[PDB]
């Protein structure tokens, strides 16, 4: 039993490798030591950031965008990864289906925890780092988008959490059989009971002196869905403003 | 090889079992005998429309007005008591006195509704819910039929309670598991967190031992039943947000300030 776990537990720390570019192993060697990244903390650091950062309206609407941009990004990665948590790929595909359109939000949110600290976040690739503060201070609506998020990535990454763990944590995430509309319940469910195990017994392995750390992980569901429901009623106040056909469209 | 640490952890059940049936006069055995037919003595007088209504006042404000707001002011009075029962359970979890007196009344102006619907469910199946202390039963359609504002205040409810009883939790489970819910860190304004969270650690602890050694046969059932308290978070917000339209849509109701204190500013 233990063998087929840890099986599992290094075939999603791969997968998880393999479908996302910029780990967290990665993002904390960058907040603290060493290809120094463009800090964007004022209105002039960012104009310069426009240009020393690459591969239309006021800045506010410009920078909320560049995070849809990313997210659609990142979801194609989340489904890649998805497709590889055994036993996925076989249930209805209007489950699958639907276990991603219920499951990306609190996935980017998790990750998104990866990149940030208390003072700020990496944006594109870890090339910059946006200053807590100075999205804070963007004209509302737009000055409310990261300051719930950087509180629950304060309490998230206290767990210190690595890679291996967020590995399995996601794949529960995506397995999660409570999702609205799902035809066949069984499957997912007994997926996600294995994914429980394997993270368990990840858990206790890697963080020994951490007690009860997979309780507190769990209950850190509750502060994801916290977030993604209200930045869905965020969508909403915004979805009132400056009103490319196609760009609407692909989002 | 019972072990001198998971010793403790059997003794801290017990412990909490105990103070539990010792707060709550309506355990879930009680209620689950009522509900399913290990009656002659013990079965209620059913609700499920207006003269049913009439007739049930019988045996089970302080005048009259309306149906749907006669049994709201009925809920509101009845919640008193429950914050008051489960402040006596409070108490006796472990150290949760000896915290800072601040963050004593955060834990519960926050963890009091959790609690009552995790317990609500306790005298629900999907047809009902006891009421009364048992005495009676009102269907899941008389008060999903209620007037507009409130036919939409319990419908969430059943909707949680089918899902979570489908967890066959008993009373030695929830006592530890109300006391895991109170003793929550992570809840606004909590001055001292760490002391919080030593408890709440152990509770855990307790809870994980309690469901393994009571249900060895059901898988990860300890996991299951955190995940589910995001469902009760859930029911909480879509709560509130119903008050404050009784607050718009009915000025001539009154609120009992307790309840009044604990949903202010959450
Ligand atoms: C962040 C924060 C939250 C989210 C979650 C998103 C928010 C819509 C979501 O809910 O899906 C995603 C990112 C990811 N976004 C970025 O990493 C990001 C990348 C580039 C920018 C730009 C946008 C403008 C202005 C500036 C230079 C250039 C052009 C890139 C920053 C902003 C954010
Ligand atoms: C239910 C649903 C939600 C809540 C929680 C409430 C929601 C506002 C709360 O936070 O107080 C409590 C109960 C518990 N309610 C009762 O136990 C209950 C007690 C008495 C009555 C009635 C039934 C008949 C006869 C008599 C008057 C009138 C009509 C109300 C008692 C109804 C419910």
């Amino acid at each position: 039993e233990s063998a087929d776990l840890r099986a599992l537990a290094k075939h999603l720390y791969d997968s998880y490798i393999k479908s996302f570019p910029l780990t967290k192993a990665k993002a904390r060697a960058i907040l603290t030591g060493d290809k120094s990244p463009f800090v964007i903390y004022d209105m002039n650091s960012l104009m310069m950031g426009e240009d020393k950062i690459k591969f239309s309206k006021e800045v506010a609407i410009r920078i909320f965008q560049g995070c849809q941009f990313r997210s659609v990004e990142a979801v194609q990665e989340i489904t890649e990864y998805a497709k590889s948590i055994p036993g996925f790929v076989n249930l209805d595909l209007n489950d699958q289906v639907t276990l991603l359109k219920y499951g990306v939000h609190e996935i980017i949110y998790t990750m998104l925890a990866s990149l940030m600290n208390k003072d700020g976040v990496l944006i594109s690739e870890g090339q910059g780092f946006m200053t807590r503060e100075f999205l804070k201070s963007l004209r509302k609506p737009f000055g409310d988008f990261m300051e719930p998020k950087f509180e629950f990535a304060v309490k998230f990454n206290a767990l210190e959490l690595d890679d291996s763990d967020l590995a399995i944590f996601i794949a529960v995430i995506i397995l999660s059989g409570d999702r609205p509309g799902l035809l066949n319940v069984k499957p997912i469910e007994d997926i996600q009971d294995n994914l429980l195990q394997a993270l368990e017994l990840q858990l206790k392995l890697n963080h020994p002196e951490s007690s009860q750390l997979f309780a507190k992980l769990l209950q850190k569901m509750t502060d994801l869905r916290q977030i993604v429901t209200e930045h869905v009623q965020l969508l909403q106040v915004i979805k009132k403003t400056e009103t490319h056909p196609l760009l609407q469209e692909i989002y």
